[PDB]
């Protein structure tokens, strides 16, 4: 078997077979020497002993509340500790990419093939001795022994940090924007060509589809109005296709940018508000530009939301994930004396590991009804009904759950927990602990101290044997929490590089386009620079109702 | 009519029309302000102050050889003035990119959409009351006056750099991996969607090419053995699609990645070099790797060609064409510690300025005979006649034509001048004092100053009326040259940049890439650091005949 199966080379070194039974660790620019790059030079020793652990960073940045506030009013210190946020999370992900499902080297077929998700860590060698490589038993347990002894939901556990479904329904909707896999190819291969915050959920991948859904007036996106309310148009008028079961009534078929946006009501609210956006930022345009055409209203509008859409995502979704007192802020600026590539390339593990189904509540509680899964899926009858000024004061106020600490995938959706595992081991994945050292994190040494308690260890223990051979994907889901949060030490450390590197790493972010006629001058900078969760729904919802990611 | 259509914003500064007879000039980072952002920040007034001209800088560069000489053999020294080099033109273009032939202002179609050429200056908006703006006459002088006056070719004129037959099929290999015009759409798109040097004009653009061209063994590409040397394989073998007329027998189509290279025996020449290469490296890969299957040995191969092909691009071929006695560096570690962004988009302007029909002689020399060009035209019998030994040491003694200073266009290819402008015509390219200002060039204030001579100066006078309208690519070819050079100011300082951020672009360029693991380890990392356009000859040419780009 492949000389590498044993992930031998350690600190970022790159292991390459020599023979077929010896190893060669590749240990260039890792700050560590030796046979499997393990022996630290000076310099690294030193940096290792004054290097807080991110429990330490995480419970700082979680107290101190007074402090933090005279910090998040000296535009100097904030600027300061936001640039530090930047710069380090990105160090942690290659870009250029490397890897991907099928090369766990370095191929120019791995890099120029946008079709595949790149990979944080290589595949496991198809001829390895074990699913992780050298380690554990022949087979991994059962995916639904796994399932269903430590993910499934016995009783709803709420979020502590007050995550609502607004807040479920803006992480489903914008990050399928970059999650698309492409299951007529692989759960290793992606539709999303763009890699990141293109925003084709709302304009489409393709030239065919975005023009199938713009109006060509005025810049703007088709639309219908119902009830004189405001609705992405039908299938039947734009000939966009979507996914509906057959008997969905016509009118109810709402084409939109991203194909399953009709699988759910919440997504299709989202989609609503964005479409009136556009129209929204188009109406402004016009009006600062009437010699302005279609077609530069329709693309400065789009690079209007793509900014709004990141601005969004970091002060008020980000902001609201982290629990930090720290008031993060969206700033292109912070970057620009920085080392930084402006590109980004989706991983399957930042995919995996956003595959938060706990997050989901057992019924959708909208004004007084009680909607259960059955009633909610594809129903965008639901959306009419109520309307969106209802759907905003409800999804706000109804709490999500949980999505570290165990057992609370509803079981709705155990298939797709299931898929998520099984997909996982078909993309031949890496281990938990392979995963927590290629972010700079100390492998979990028991079932104990990943959970935390005692009862779902004891169960993983006698489903997995060794720690070692983990996985990450149930580990994300059973991580003991961090103190009343919603997520576990992996879990963020982790999905924050992916999350800042596909933010920030986006063209409009790069100083030739971070500037006011970029977008139509100060006013259209503006509207990005002042974009909010709650100005979003207040410019585009009847009656502007509150709204926030938190109970 | 556009309000930008006079071009008034100075120094970068970027314009945005604010109604119909209204524009605005955004200063940012230009390091200017005011209304065309003319008035110079104290810093700017100083850098403007201590910047020497390029004309100054060139003439430094090309005198002093015994100071050079000494330079040269500091490791030190001739790292920290490389290092320069490469920022110093880094600088002057967008990455990411921005405009295209469709888009004036920053889109992400401009962005997203790989099939266009990118564009270094923004088109002439469609309704400008001229061809290049507000100046000059309603219509351009006519292309073929144009051509007929000042651009082609009396007597020969030989390139005083003493450049050869082998250096021009090399520009001319080399550089149609990446402009590979997409006609059927229009001269501002391409087919090179990797944007570079990805060396598909060996292994084919696509994955269903690539794979029709591979043996599948040992990693190699097919071959043919005629006459006991190595060829690429046939069309009929590989079912590859190539343009060949009619009349090319069967055993004559020969197939290779570019689908044009059976046009010219000199293209054939380097293809079946770099095939060779390629099936080189293979072999020395399988006795470093006997463990390794045929797609890592394919890949590898290629990762080094491409390390090999930026290597030979830079000492040898950059390094002729510079004049410089300063020894250019291929070393990407000199950009670990800078801010370099490793991506590269194609420009529109760096398609036409290599359009360097100039350097073709009248006749092709090969051995005792010499070949018109209807003779030499698709016709790969003479390869097979005359052998690739022969074609080496002919085509190395035989000089070529110089590029700058006019008439000396061959007749044979009269048409292809003149669709190079007709076409920059079409794609609406500002002109050259534009493009001059665009690249921190100092306008000329006359034809004369342009050419340095009274005769063609007072043609174009009689053509274009005024210098601000003279066109870019019938510039460069009348232009000044340097002084006993093959080129002027203008194309060195457009062509300088777009070269250096297309080869140091690339991902192999970037620290996760650059590594000896990354080409099987220290032996295959060597293939790429030594290698040069004798060692390629060297290693793949029976004899190893002696060669270089200058006669
Ligand atoms: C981030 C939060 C989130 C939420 C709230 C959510 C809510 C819901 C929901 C009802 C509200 C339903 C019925 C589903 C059901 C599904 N989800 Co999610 N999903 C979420 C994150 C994801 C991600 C990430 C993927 C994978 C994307 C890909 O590759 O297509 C996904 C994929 C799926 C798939 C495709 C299965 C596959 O193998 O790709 C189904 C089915 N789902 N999910
Ligand atoms: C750099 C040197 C160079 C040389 C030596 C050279 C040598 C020769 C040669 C005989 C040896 C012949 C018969 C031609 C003839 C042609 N050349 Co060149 N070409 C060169 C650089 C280019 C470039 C660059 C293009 C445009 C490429 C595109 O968009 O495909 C080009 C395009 C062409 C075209 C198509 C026109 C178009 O609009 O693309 C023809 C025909 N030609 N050339
Ligand atoms: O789509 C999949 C899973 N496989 C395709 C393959 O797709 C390429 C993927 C995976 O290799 O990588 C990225 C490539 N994208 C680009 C832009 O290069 C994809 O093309 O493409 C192969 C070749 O096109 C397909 O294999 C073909 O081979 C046979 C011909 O000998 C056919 O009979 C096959 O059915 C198929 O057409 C492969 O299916
Ligand atoms: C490099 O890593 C290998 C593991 O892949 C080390 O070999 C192991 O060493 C441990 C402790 O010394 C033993 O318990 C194992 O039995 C060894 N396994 C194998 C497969 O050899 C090796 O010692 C490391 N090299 C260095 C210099 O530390
Ligand atoms: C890149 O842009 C080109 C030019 O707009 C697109 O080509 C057009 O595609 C539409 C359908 O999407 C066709 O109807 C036109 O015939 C095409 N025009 C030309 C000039 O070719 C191309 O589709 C775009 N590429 C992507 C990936 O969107
Ligand atoms: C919705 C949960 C259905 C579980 C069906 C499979 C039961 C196997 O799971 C068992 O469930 C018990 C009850 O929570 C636990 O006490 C055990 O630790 C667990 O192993
Ligand atoms: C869809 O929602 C409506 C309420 O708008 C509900 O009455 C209906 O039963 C739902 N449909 C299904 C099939 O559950
Ligand atoms: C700016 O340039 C325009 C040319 O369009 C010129 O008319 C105007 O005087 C300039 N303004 C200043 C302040 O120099
Ligand atoms: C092709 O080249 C051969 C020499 O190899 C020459 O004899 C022949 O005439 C050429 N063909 C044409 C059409 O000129
Ligand atoms: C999962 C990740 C957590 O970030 C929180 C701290 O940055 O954010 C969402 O993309
Ligand atoms: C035209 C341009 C000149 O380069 C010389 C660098 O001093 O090179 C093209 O690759």
């Amino acid at each position: 078997h492949h000389p590498c199966c044993s992930n031998p080379c350690q600190n970022r070194g790159e292991c390459m077979s020599t023979g077929f039974d010896q190893y060669k660790c590749d240990c260039t620019r890792t700050g560590f020497y030796g046979e499997n790059c393990t022996t630290p030079e000076f310099l690294t020793r030193i940096k290792l002993l004054l290097k807080p652990t991110p429990n330490t960073v995480h419970y700082i940045l979680t107290h101190f509340k007074g402090v933090w506030n005279i910090v998040n009013n000296i535009p100097f210190l904030r600027s300061l500790i936001m640039k530090y946020v930047l710069t380090s999370r990105s160090y942690l992900i290659d870009s250029p990419p490397t890897y991907n499902v099928h090369y766990g080297y370095k191929s120019w077929e791995a890099f120029s093939n946008l079709s595949y998700y790149t990979r944080a860590l290589p595949p496991v060698a198809d001829d390895c001795p074990t699913p992780m490589g050298v380690k554990g038993n022949k087979e991994l347990p059962d995916s639904k022994e796994v399932l269903e002894k430590v993910l499934l939901r016995r009783e709803f556990i709420p979020d502590p940090q007050g995550s609502n479904m607004m807040f479920a329904f803006f992480a489903q909707h914008f990050t399928h924007q970059f999650f698309k896999t492409d299951h007529k190819r692989g759960p290793g291969f992606t539709r999303g060509l763009g890699h990141g915050v293109d925003l084709n959920h709302i304009y489409g991948e393709t030239l065919d589809r975005q023009h199938k859904l713009r109006l060509f007036k005025d810049g703007k996106l088709k639309y219908q109005v119902i009830g004189g309310e405001v609705y992405p148009p039908t299938v039947k008028d734009t000939q966009v296709e979507m996914i509906y079961p057959p008997h969905i009534p016509e009118n109810l078929q709402f084409a939109v940018g991203q194909e399953v946006f009709g699988l759910v009501p919440g997504l299709m609210m989202y989609a609503t508000i964005w479409l009136r956006e556009h129209n929204r930022v188009c109406d402004i345009l016009k009006q600062e530009h009437p010699e302005w055409g279609d077609e530069q209203l329709f693309q400065t509008s789009r690079l209007i939301l793509i900014g709004e859409t990141i601005k969004i995502v970091i002060e008020d979704y980000v902001q609201h994930l982290s629990g930090y007192h720290f008031k993060l802020k969206f700033d292109p600026e912070l970057l620009f004396n920085q080392q930084f590539q402006y590109q980004n390339r989706i991983a399957s593990e930042f995919n995996t590991l956003y595959h938060w189904h706990p997050l989901l509540p057992d019924t959708f509680n909208i004004e007084d009804q009680e909607y259960s899964f059955k009633q909610f899926l594809y129903n965008n009858s639901i959306l009419l009904e109520h309307g969106l000024t209802q759907f905003v004061e409800s999804f706000t106020r109804q709490i999500a759950g949980r999505v570290a600490g165990g057992r609370n995938v509803p079981i709705a959706v155990q298939a797709v927990a299931k898929a998520s595992i099984d997909q996982s081991r078909e993309m031949k994945y890496q281990s938990l602990n392979e995963y927590r050292k290629r972010f700079s994190l100390k492998p979990y040494t028991s079932f104990e101290e990943l959970t935390g308690e005692k009862e779902m260890a004891a169960e993983l223990k006698a489903l997995y044997s060794d720690i070692d051979v983990m996985e990450l994907y149930p580990a994300l889901l059973v991580e003991k929490p961090r103190p009343d949060a919603i997520f576990g030490e992996t879990m963020v450390e982790l999905g924050a590089p992916f999350t800042l590197k596909g933010l920030m790493g986006n063209p409009i972010c790069s100083p030739q386009y971070w500037k006011p006629s970029t977008f139509g001058g100060e006013v259209g900078f503006k509207i990005i620079n002042t974009a909010s969760i709650q100005s979003l729904i207040c410019n585009n919802v009847k009656g502007c109702p509150f709204t926030s990611f938190n109970v």
